[PDB]
């Protein structure tokens, strides 16, 4: 076995299969290579008769592991042999393990793949490392899947039926698949991920040039490799997480840096994270933004209102559309009824065409001078507002309708023909924002804005028309906001609206909610609820107690999204938050969020600690649970120390009143 | 144009094409055929180089129509030709309607399907008939997904948030998709499915010898046929639903009956099935099911409560598992200290075995004696009691785990490896059940059961053994239940517990749940709520205060599923349910739910009319709306006529309390 060491990690390097295990020497963990089929990766490639198969290298010819320099190994995997005995001739993987000569850090990079006359697909690599053994360690994955989740590696107390959802689907397929980077859907926003127990915790960021995916399997055992074969799985309930290298597609490089850190958490793996990400150039901090502008500080304690009139995907709808002096008056309520002392007001439903035409101002509504009354009243109480904004859409049922703005792929075939809010080409998108962002702006004096899809995502495809849009945009110094966001785009902007959960998600039955995200970007950015999940609206993610106590123990603004028909229902809500949430929102909205804590046995007591002197207990389940030193948290209910020392406890309660 | 009528439809069909028209001569709505393609069907089968493809059967080589008997037109499709133009040379299709001679009624079958040398999988008969033209249309389709949906076939006013994903989602693939029927996931739970609009409503009931799938198109303009292509659809946007006919598969008789109702909506094609539910003898009354056993009446008014100890997860299971003292206490307190006159107790985890061995009662937990005790004290309450049974399942953590009563395929392999709860053959669950109930229903004197699993779905294979199973149970004269329920297993039980929402599930972005099961079988089976997604839990079908109000609309009762360490935090859910809901649930147990009707354009305050004299109005929305003569619902709110005279209103509320 060839040995890698420095003074923290000892790597053991099998020379007959190039698996590999990581002592931490502090604690003595050994982090395991593969522990179902020694495994060094699984790789998925056609064979002679252009099958696609899923080999395990480690079964491969010609092996070759040495140690080619003080600390690295260089590792040749040649000929990969299929199940039914044949060799894929000519196919070779060659990957490097890189110690750090100091620190507890090791590099792994796939460094090349030859393909004879087959073709390669996904890698795996390393397979099924760092994994943690269900029910006896006691520890979690960590997924910054959006926000932010940790999958327990073991059984807890929980509500019997989330228990008997959560058992079951670490029995079936809803506990094995995969997730990509940087997307608004199911997928992660920061690249890296990582496994921990009770000693140790280890993570790995994937190199900036890289777009692995990320296998995840959490406490099954495999079944799923055997359903098939109609056979009991022989292996045991794991959890890991794994790189996937795309072979088709990658032209990056293919290095994953793993961090160990002794006696760590989800906490400490985003801090290390957000070291790198200082250093990859997205932390802008909220304080710098507010030295360039100083109406940045109308967002703490801010709720963020959504009036939506049924635009962009209507013009001027029956039964949903507000008019301009509707718009006004909704303000002025807010403000002098319901006494909210700091919003962002984001009026869905300004214009007479569609977008990305995102004017003139609609004369149906009440035209420019009705608008612009209705903007001045906000700014006359200090409220930010925008109007809804997007570049990036090209919709059926607009009569400007045309292809000419859309983007065609190699074969000359539109793209996103299924994906309406994204068909213009980025490339194009800066100059439809300039035909009238600029006369808004002048003309109502605006203050903020807020622009829809384009960056909700960072794909490559598109990248240099969004950020020469970013660029434009920003160049405004207004307080602007975007929908979702990444952290790629932090640097343009000083809020996100989401960056929290999608409702329907892979994991929801086998995770808690964790601020993965703001345990980094905190600091860097301001983010709200998104408006197709809002705080006024009972979802998977819950109702308005459970989403008003995790927006203060995440850091999140709150989000009132609404059509204007229901606004006499929201009032309870705004007051609630506006008694509740607000002045933790502007205690804390530029500090960091030191940690996070799981208090209780159900994960559903939590403690969250603020670099403002902050801090927020809540408790997300129905009843009260006691935490360190007999303090009882009621069932949705908070216990608030704010920065002066006061003490601020309740809890919601919902009646049934009866005539 | 081929024509049969009678004094109520008028059926044309092209001669050319195979496709028809009905004209209901009532209202004079006329159900055009297909509006994209002018198919009559659609046919997946392989080509000549083994690619399956689906084709236009209109486009066949030869098309026969002919009128081969006062109300039967016969038709023909031979040879299909493919997108490149080849031939299915040998491949045929026989259809026949048959307009009944005096009823608003027209079967449809397939009657013949020829392969040749090609292999036939899918075919849509009939294709895209009766549809709805999106927002000129004003109606729904009519779907029995598990409790029951309507989609509308019109865009309308309704909070931003869902506004923005239901419209979003008829734009791409979450509107478009297929269903099975009789399963307790994502499917059917009744085989009929409808469309209507202001003027006149259709529903086919399909064979009960034939399992389709169904097909459905809520809205979509079939963008998803070209975006391989990269090209935009040249469609309009509708509302249709089809039957999918696995011509691999099917070996009964390819038969849907349609049914053509002026005037008519979803209840009235519920009771337009609920004749033929009778014919196919599944309704067996709640009231015929009193007279054979009193103790039926201890249902009426019962809140479900499931203790859920982590069994049958886990025998005994730390933090979870309940005593028998423990659930002696919780019982007595639900009487002596809540109040709750009527309940169904159901204690899971009581044996010190996995299940299928449901003995002996557990020692660990305090032993028979102590067990016998609780039930006793339920008993002298008049409460229902049941242990959790199972018979199914075969656990990978039982140490008695074995294959031998698992089910093997042709090939030797073993069947349902990845779902653990059904891996025993049916044909071995009755003798399973006979090792202990009947000396636990000795021993504790049970007047009750309920049986997770075995009868959540109605599939083919294992059938027989399920009804021996089912015979078996049913033969003891207990109140007996089971988990989730179909029509095909309510002859055999009183009540179901579930077959209401699943949480995530196609088209719940694009639907409002209407009580079509219990519109059909209210009278027949009573349900309660589903353990998984019970009423004390906030998920994406709503928190407390929509699934209570939702329970009294639809006739269900209440569910309260707890692990024990949450009991005290049930205390305000169960305090409501017995102020609102059990007296409303036991005045309403036994009637038909004569109609339901949405009085609202959001289509959130809906109005329930019981044959008991009950009239049930609620609001499941946040804000306050007004129905006929100006009446005003408050927003979580109810006003309900009950047979008494008494008017009873009231409204949820949420406050903070700040100490
Ligand atoms: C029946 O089936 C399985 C076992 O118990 C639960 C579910 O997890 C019940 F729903
Ligand atoms: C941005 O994208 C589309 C358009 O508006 C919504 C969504 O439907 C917003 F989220
Ligand atoms: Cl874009
Ligand atoms: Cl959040
Ligand atoms: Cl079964
Ligand atoms: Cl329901
Ligand atoms: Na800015
Ligand atoms: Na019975």
């Amino acid at each position: 076995p060839i040995v890698l060491e420095n003074g923290k990690l000892n790597i053991n390097i099998d020379s007959k299969t190039g698996c590999f295990s990581v002592t931490e020497k502090t604690s003595g963990h050994v982090w395991k290579s593969d522990p179902w089929e020694n495994a060094a990766g699984l790789l998925t490639l056609t064979d002679s008769k252009g099958k696609k198969q899923t080999v395990n290298i480690s079964k491969s010819k010609k092996i070759e592991v040495s140690k080619t320099a003080k600390n690295t190994v260089s590792l040749k995997f040649i000929d990969p042999v299929f199940e039914d005995g044949s060799v894929a001739k000519g196919v070779s993987i060659a990957t490097e393990l890189r110690l750090d000569p100091n620190n507890a850090q090791l590099d792994v990079e796939v460094t090349e793949h030859r393909s004879g006359n087959f073709t390669l697909y996904d890698l795996r690599y390393p397979a099924r490392a760092f994994s943690l053994k269900t029910d006896e360690d006691k520890g979690a994955a960590v997924i910054p899947q959006k926000q932010g989740v940790i999958c327990p590696s073991y059984i807890f107390p929980m509500n019997g039926g989330r228990f008997c959802k959560w058992d079951d689907a670490t029995y079936n397929n809803k506990s094995q698949g995969s997730l990509e980077l940087f997307n608004n859907g199911t997928g992660l926003t920061m690249p890296w991920w990582g496994t921990y127990n009770e000693k140790s915790a280890v993570m790995g960021i994937v190199d900036v040039s890289a777009r692995p995916h990320m296998q995840y399997n959490i406490n099954n055992n495999g079944q799923y490799l055997f359903n098939a074969k109609g056979v009991m799985s022989p292996y045991q309930r794991i959890v890991f997480l794994d790189p996937i290298w795309k072979l088709d597609q990658e032209k990056g490089k293919m290095r994953i840096s793993y961090h160990f850190i002794p006696g760590g958490d989800y906490v400490d793996m985003a801090k290390v994270y957000q070291k790198e990400a200082k250093a990859r150039g997205h932390f802008v901090s909220l304080q710098e933004k507010l030295k360039r502008n100083p109406n940045v500080n109308k967002l703490p304690g801010a709720i963020y209102f959504g009036i939506y009139g049924g635009y962009p995907h209507y013009v001027n709808m029956p039964g949903m559309a507000f008019t301009f002096d509707e718009l006004k008056n909704i303000i002025k309520t807010i403000h002098d009824d319901l006494r909210v002392d700091k919003a962002f007001v984001h009026a869905w439903g300004t214009f007479s065409n569609f977008v990305p035409h995102n004017y003139p101002i609609s004369e149906a509504l009440g035209g420019p001078e009705k608008l612009k009354a209705a903007v001045d009243l906000a700014k006359s109480y200090g409220y930010l507002y925008s109007s809804y904004h997007a570049y990036s859409p090209m919709l059926e049922n607009d009569p400007n309708f045309t292809t000419d703005l859309m983007q065609r792929d190699a074969e000359g075939k539109l793209m996103n023909t299924g994906s309406r809010w994204a068909r213009v080409d980025p490339k194009f998108q800066k100059g439809l924002a300039q035909k009238n962002i600029e006369k808004e702006i002048s003309y109502l004096g605006l203050e903020a804005d807020i622009t829809d899809i384009t960056f909700a995502a960072y794909r490559e495809n598109g990248k240099e028309g969004r950020i020469e849009l970013a660029k434009y945009i920003d160049s405004f110094n207004l307080v602007n906001g975007t929908e979702h966001g990444q952290e790629q785009w932090i640097p343009y902007f000083d809020m996100f609206e989401g960056m929290t959960y999608l409702e329907d998600r892979p994991l929801s039955v086998i995770s808690h909610p964790a601020p993965l995200f703001n345990l980094v970007y905190h600091e860097a950015i301001a983010n709200f609820g998104k408006i197709q999940d809002p705080d006024n609206e009972v979802t998977a993610n819950g109702d308005f107690r459970i989403k008003a106590l995790r927006s203060m123990l995440f850091g999140r603004g709150t989000t009132i999204f609404f059509a204007p028909y229901e606004f006499e229902g929201m009032r309870p809500m705004i007051e609630m938050a506006r008694d509740l949430v607000s002045p933790v929102h502007k205690e804390t909205f530029y500090s960091e969020l030191k940690s996070h804590e799981y208090l209780s046995a159900d994960y559903k007591v939590q403690r969250s600690r603020f670099s403002s002197g902050t801090e927020v207990i809540a408790n997300l389940g129905p009843v009260a649970q006691k935490i360190e030193g007999g303090i009882s948290i009621p069932g949705y209910g908070y216990r608030i120390q704010m920065k002066d020392g006061s003490l601020k406890t309740g809890h919601f309660q919902v009646s049934l009143h009866m005539d």
